[PDB]
């Protein structure tokens, strides 16, 4: 019950590997974790597959049923797919319903371990698909596992904090809870004309009873570890005091990391780790999720490193030999180097944003 749960099975990783666009990522991540022998210090738990009942706690039957049909066959003979957000951004490829259910189940299983007092921290690195809407796929997210996890947690925990460090605004999750104060969502993300999904300005604060229970930190290109942590920690301190959460769901998409095709933020896993540590020192039930991350090796480096932090271990700089060793060339080290690009974040603007937020959280009761 001090030992973290690690949600894993070969069938689950195989299923997550089968995504074109990020092929074999789940495998690379697990493979590297295993190769630093970190699994030996965690409780490995086979994930369940989510039932239609479970998936419907958030998603609509119309949507789930459509997803199912498209999964069996394909998208020829389905011009209806546009209505449910399938298309270039969420290809209507065969087998996606099974994929969806695997991932939803995985996250739920994680949440269930936490409810059961099996652990204080539970990990599903192949989850975090935070864009999916109740009846619409979006941003390569077919099913919002984060939301399902949060809903499962609500059985035991009255107030839940969602923190979203992915490069993108966590809109799917926010929207799901925008009208309630029982879940607070906090997202740090790039906010910029034309940048997906386009939502999440600082003045996005929630609605009705949920007003002030959505926090959004719009950030510009080229941010680095030190400044990001200052921002993050400044915001999370206020949030803890104001919201006093009983449990935490934490999305750690690695598309913020230097070297990502997204080529926007300029972070390293150390910076993100500091943010992680800060949440961990609260000692709350914590559901850890992956998300974006499209430089596959770097994404594995990052999440492997962060598992290290969760375990309180220091990992060796030298990448261990293992299935995918070649992909870590030419230097074969764990550390990641910031690019040489400018930080476009003007300090005054940041300070405005931070103050505005502290003001908003005054209101919170
Ligand atoms: O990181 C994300 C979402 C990313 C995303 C959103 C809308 C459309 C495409 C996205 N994905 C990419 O641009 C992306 C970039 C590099 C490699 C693979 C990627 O996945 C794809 C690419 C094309 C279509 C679908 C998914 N959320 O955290
Ligand atoms: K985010
Ligand atoms: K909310
Ligand atoms: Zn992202």
């Amino acid at each position: 019950s001090l030992v973290p749960v690690y949600i894993y099975s070969p069938e689950y990783v195989s299923m997550c590997d089968s995504l074109a666009k990020i092929p074999k990522r789940a495998s690379m991540v697990h493979s590297l974790i295993e190769a630093y022998a970190l699994h030996k210090q965690m409780r490995i738990v086979k994930p369940k597959v989510a039932s239609m009942e479970e998936m419907a706690t958030f998603h609509t039957d119309a949507y789930l049923q459509h997803l199912q049909k498209v999964s069996q066959e394909g998208d020829d003979d389905h011009p209806d797919s546009i209505e449910y957000g399938l298309g270039y951004d969420c290809p209507a490829t065969e087998g996606i319903f099974d994929y969806a259910a695997a991932i939803g189940g995985a996250t739920i299983t994680a949440a269930q371990c936490l409810i059961d007092g099996m652990c204080k921290v539970a990990i599903n690195w192949s989850g975090g698909w935070h864009h999916a809407k109740k009846d619409e796929a979006s941003g390569f997210c077919y099913l919002n596992d984060a939301v399902l996890g949060i809903l499962r947690l609500r059985r035991k925990f009255e107030r839940i904090l969602y923190v979203d460090l992915d490069l993108h605004h966590g809109d799917g999750v926010e929207d799901a809870f925008s009208f309630t104060s029982k879940v607070m969502t906090v997202s740090l993300h790039k906010f910029s004309p034309g940048f997906f999904p386009g939502t999440g300005d600082v003045s996005d604060v929630g609605l009705g009873k949920g007003r002030y229970y959505s926090v959004n930190v719009p950030i510009q290109d080229g941010i680095q570890d030190e400044k990001y942590y200052q921002i993050c920690e400044s915001v999370l301190k206020e949030v803890y005091q104001a919201f006093n959460p009983k449990a935490v769901v934490l999305q750690l998409g690695a598309d913020t990391i230097a070297g990502d095709p997204m080529c926007s933020f300029n972070m390293t896993p150390v910076g993100i780790g500091k943010c992680l540590k800060y949440i961990l020192q609260w000692q709350l039930a914590t559901l850890i999720l992956g998300g974006g991350g499209y430089n596959l090796a770097n994404t594995a480096r990052c999440w492997t490193y962060l598992t290290g932090v969760i375990l309180g271990k220091t990992l060796s700089s030298e990448i261990p030999d293992h299935e995918f060793f070649t992909a870590y060339g030419p230097d074969y080290v764990l550390e990641i180097t910031p690019s040489c690009r400018p930080d476009r974040n003007e300090p005054h603007r940041i300070q405005q944003i931070l103050n505005y937020i502290k003001g908003n959280l005054k209101h919170v009761v």
